[PDB]
């Protein structure tokens, strides 16, 4: 943390921030969500961070080199430390991107590295050839080479994600999936986990092994995991929480604005809300009964609804506003929503859903107020749109994300965040073979069109290309696009280091600070 001059400093430097719900895990191998990724990233650090703009920066790679964006070389700190006193090392990365892309660790995220190309990730994802075929090698204990297949540019925007995080060997291989509690569970970031009550609290605490921790501020952070939006500010208004989720209750917002202007933050976000559609689970492995859902949805009547938070109405996967991103609108979203719902009836009535014979389909979503409503919502506008019956399913945070890789799902409410500024970090989930790739989208068209993404020389046709593949995705009717997110969260007027400036939200405990109040 930065503390400017001038400032006074509270003498109890501890943190309270909602985080939304029970985490997955803190294995940064076993995690997918927001929720995990905020913990993860005090607990541990890759070879770079995100600054307080978003911009990659310095983690226990001091410096890097690059020949042909291709061969990519870091340098370690040599003061980087895990919290039991041992240096974090090249050979920590190697291990830990081996153990990432295993099929025995069946992570989440390891079609990750697979993003950036890594020399032989292919067939190692497969199963076909050992995880230590993979281009990644300590050159010695401070210096990691990684070798990719091709030039990426961007490759070094990857490694700011936990994913990519170093994980430790000997507590893995005594512990199994016990290594990440309180007594066993060693780490590298600014933090290490004092304590973990299952749907109550995770505390951590400042970890002076940290290369970096003179920086340091907060002695302690705590993350709750409340998934009621409504009882999160209920919480932050009686005192007990510094920092709201990023998730407002849709009806208490213009009364938040006005009571308490200064503490509600609103910022740009790189995610989108949609409606994910099971590409797999008849009959949406019909693309008209797909697109009749996608052109029924109202996006105009939603967006009303959060309207004052400033959220804009979806066309596509990718945020337009994503670096590199040259988005256009397709023609169904310039008709009136009564075309819209015309064209969705005959496309119904093709596929041999007419309204004599009618649709019943399950809508799956997270625990929460603001999805619920919406939920409601949705299901009204299909029924009354084009003659959808939508029954709603909740599930809590962790399961949910299960039933939508496991498929057991009709449509799902959805949100998927940036995890690099760049389109990739959207359009590589619908690959074929994506670990993400929870819609089941399957199109050799758009794996084809983002394997010529890397083939092209400059940056500007890979800028066509990703529009390119927004437009398949689209004719495919993947997904039911609903609105761009924004970053909207209550922030106490003593807690510091909150900009909210990085539109992928990427904030570290270690960067803030409690101001005498």
């Amino acid at each position: 943390a930065d503390v400017p001059a001038g400032v006074t400093l509270a003498e109890k430097q501890t943190l309270v921030r909602n985080n939304g719900s029970e985490v997955q895990s803190l294995d940064p191998h076993k995690i997918e969500g927001v929720p995990e990724s905020n913990i993860s990233r005090d607990l541990f650090e890759g070879l770079l961070v995100s600054d307080l703009d978003g911009h990659p920066a310095p983690g226990v790679a001091e410096s890097w080199d690059n020949k042909d964006a291709k061969v990519w070389t870091f340098h370690l700190r040599k003061d980087a430390k895990w919290s039991d006193g041992t240096p974090v090392t090249a050979q920590d990365f190697v291990y830990s991107w081996q153990r990432s892309v295993d099929p025995n660790t069946a992570s989440p995220y390891a079609s990750y590295l697979q993003y950036g190309h890594i020399a032989g990730i292919d067939e190692i994802l497969e199963g076909k050839k050992p995880i230590t075929d993979l281009g990644v090698k300590a050159i010695d204990d401070h210096t990691l080479e990684v070798t990719l297949s091709e030039p990426v540019p961007y490759f070094y925007k990857l490694l700011v994600h936990p994913s990519t995080s170093p994980v430790p060997k000997a507590a893995i291989e005594k512990f199994g999936e016990k290594w990440t509690q309180p007594g066993n569970i060693v780490t590298n970031g600014a933090y290490t986990l004092k304590d973990w009550v299952v749907n109550e609290r995770i505390v951590l605490e400042r970890s002076p092994t940290y290369w970096n921790n003179a920086k340091t501020v907060i002695n302690q952070v705590t993350y709750l995991p409340i998934a009621s939006e409504v009882t999160d500010v209920n919480r932050y208004r009686s005192g007990e929480i510094d920092m709201t989720n990023n998730s407002m209750p849709i009806e208490l917002f213009q009364k938040l604005k006005k009571e308490i202007p200064d503490e509600v933050h609103v910022d740009p976000y790189l995610c989108t809300y949609y409606y994910e559609i099971n590409n797999q689970k008849p009959p949406f492995n019909d693309v008209r009964v797909r697109t009749a859902l996608k052109l029924g949805m109202d996006r105009d009547i939603i967006v009303n609804k959060v309207k004052a938070q400033g959220n804009m109405p979806a066309y596509g996967y990718t945020p337009p506003y994503t670096d590199g991103a040259k988005l256009t609108q397709p023609e169904w979203f310039g008709w009136s929503q009564e075309k819209r719902n015309e064209e969705a009836k005959k496309l119904l009535a093709e596929a041999g859903y007419t309204a004599d014979k009618p649709l019943t389909i399950n809508l799956l979503y997270n625990t929460s107020d603001l999805h619920k409503k919406l939920a409601i919502a949705a299901s009204s506008l299909w029924k009354k749109n084009i003659g959808v019956n939508v029954k709603l399913v909740n599930q809590e945070w962790k399961t949910f994300l299960d039933t939508r890789h496991q498929g057991t799902f009709d449509v799902a409410r959805a949100g998927w965040c940036a995890d690099y500024n760049e389109p990739t970090s959207f359009l590589n989930t619908m690959l074929s073979n994506s670990s993400m790739n929870t819609a089941h989208y399957k199109s050799p068209a758009f794996d084809s069109i983002m394997a010529e993404t890397l083939k092209v020389t400059d940056e500007a046709q890979r800028t066509a290309l990703y529009t390119k593949a927004e437009q398949q995705l689209d004719k495919d009717s993947a997904i039911v696009p609903v609105y761009y997110y924004v970053n909207a969260r209550l922030v106490k007027p003593w807690v510091g280091g909150y900009t909210g400036k990085d539109p992928l939200d990427n904030t570290y405990t270690r960067n803030m600070y409690i101001v005498k109040h």
